[PDB]
């Protein structure tokens, strides 16, 4: 039929010439370096001793610019000033990253989409999709030594930067900040457990998919229920699947458009899968119904 | 575990785009030559079966367009390998990452940038199939994008794309121009044979499947690799060669849980199914994660 479909990331090259090392004696992590500045998590200024509950606006006034390390892959970045906007450190450098490119700070919503570029002593390692959890962690894929790591999307040459990797929840699933140092969620930089508010499903993002696995030519859960968009959030909302709005019935136009199943209709067909399960089949070669691609990311990489 | 790409950034500074008359497709700069489908000197009169012998003779170095961007990179010798057109330039790379072009085997994996007039728009990862197929994404101007891993600072290029066929996967060349599968570069009727299942890289999300805890199908028994082998290929999975036992061989000695251990228990599965259980939270089992995978991403 059409042409294959996958998770897909932005090119992380961009990012790729921003990701420098930081370490505050024997502890190590990953900034990001854009013109003079370096960001990274506050953590890297807390000792095994302070973990738990560490007073960073203390520890910080007893730290001295050459207390900090900044290390771009053989070259060493002399720091010249040091602040903490929430809970990113800024390092300033006495030189510019050359490789500097075009970016903004945005805060995401949850829903939407990002690539992470994960890194470790500050070298890339592994770039691949994740989206914001409506409970505002992320199913990231991280080990031990990732605190730093990004998220961003590119627009035409332009770099949006918006998630910062702090940590990994008991649970498994991770938390971070905007790159203006603000968490995600109800998270705190202590090293203490702590729980996620219970997460829901993406519907737009699951429809989304459905219409993807139409093009693709994946059709057998389509049905000819009718539904209006209150009785589909009716139902969605008893399975904990987010609601649907009608700006997301609107985003949906053209997918709806370009396969000629209404939006409503499609929404029957999820209320049938949410009521009936898959009777042990797959969509696009999932056992699952898949909330992690938006309208756009299917547009994307399906049309243009 | 997920599946993760490469960093494509050493990637991203070789692609530029290759264009005859109309047609337009991307090509791989590395040192002072660029590489690219030859398919890109054929007309749509030419499609079904081109002589392409005598299209390139016709052919000069002044016909060929060459851009990085907007940037035009004077073309000064041409020359066929197999399927692939070399276009040597007068302006070597200076993005040129250490590499090496490498003809990988069917089950190992590798990052595509998928590439349109140049420029790269996403990367994801894929598995060479058994049948010399890859599921990938690419719509019309992928053509020439490429596959690759990076070992260290080395990139190994192993796939360049350059068609779709009828069932929507998708066919390619290695670097030296030479398909992947019986496939030709012509507009004919050339269909995917019948899949398999990549019992190493199947083999492999097991071992991962230990390491994180989930470890219920671990059974009591051993087999050797000659009835393994002819067990496996009743059920459409593919028969395990020496190079899968040897590159098993960390993620045994990790688990303490031998090879062929791990093969009797993968054959009660296809004896017998799933019992309705999950392995790491899936009722199916993984065949795109190769050992290497599993080590790069468990550390
Ligand atoms: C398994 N895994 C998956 N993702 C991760 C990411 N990941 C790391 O990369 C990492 C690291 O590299 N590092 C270095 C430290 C660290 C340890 C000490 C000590 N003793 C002091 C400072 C730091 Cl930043 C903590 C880290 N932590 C714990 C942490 C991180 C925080 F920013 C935080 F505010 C907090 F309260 C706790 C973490 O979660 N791990
Ligand atoms: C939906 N989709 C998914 N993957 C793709 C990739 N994809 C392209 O990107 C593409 C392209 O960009 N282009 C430009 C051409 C093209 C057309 C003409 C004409 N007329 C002449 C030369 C070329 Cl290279 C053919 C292409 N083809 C067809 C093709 C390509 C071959 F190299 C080949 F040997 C063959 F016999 C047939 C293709 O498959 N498309």
């Amino acid at each position: 039929g059409s042409s294959g479909f996958r998770k897909m990331a932005f090119p992380s090259g961009k990012v790729e010439g921003c990701m420098v090392q930081v370490t505050c004696g024997t502890t190590t992590l990953n900034g990001l370096w854009l013109d003079d500045v370096v960001y990274c998590p506050r953590h890297v200024i807390c000792t095994s001793e302070d973990m738990l509950n560490p007073n960073y606006e203390d520890l910080l006034i007893r730290k001295s610019n050459h207390n900090f390390l900044v290390q771009a892959g053989n070259v060493q970045l002399r720091v010249i000033g040091h602040s903490m906007q929430n809970c990113v450190l800024k390092l300033k450098v006495d030189t510019a990253n050359p490789k500097t490119p075009k970016y903004k700070f945005v805060r995401i919503q949850p829903g939407q989409t990002f690539s992470v570029l994960a890194c470790y002593n500050g070298s890339p390692s592994g770039v691949y999709q994740c989206a914001m959890r409506p409970n505002f962690t992320i199913k990231g894929s991280f080990l031990n030594g990732s605190c730093g790591s990004v998220g961003f999307n590119i627009d035409y040459d332009c770099v949006s930067f918006c998630y910062m990797h702090h940590m990994e929840l008991p649970t498994g699933v991770h938390a971070g900040t905007d790159l203006e140092g603000n968490f995600y969620g109800p998270f705190v930089d202590r090293q203490t457990a702590q729980a996620a508010g219970t997460d829901t499903t993406i519907t737009v993002n699951v429809l989304a998919w459905l219409y993807a696995a139409v093009i693709n030519g994946d059709r057998w859960f389509l049905n000819r229920f009718t539904t209006t968009l209150n009785d589909f959030n009716l139902v969605a909302m008893k399975y904990n699947y987010e609601p649907l709005t009608q700006d997301h019935v609107d985003i949906l136009g053209p997918l709806s458009a370009q396969t000629g199943i209404a939006v409503l209709d499609m929404c029957a067909s999820l209320k049938e899968l949410l009521q009936n399960g898959m009777n042990g089949r797959t969509i696009l070669g999932s056992a699952l119904l898949e909330d992690e691609f938006t309208p756009f990311d299917v547009v994307r990489q399906c049309s243009g």
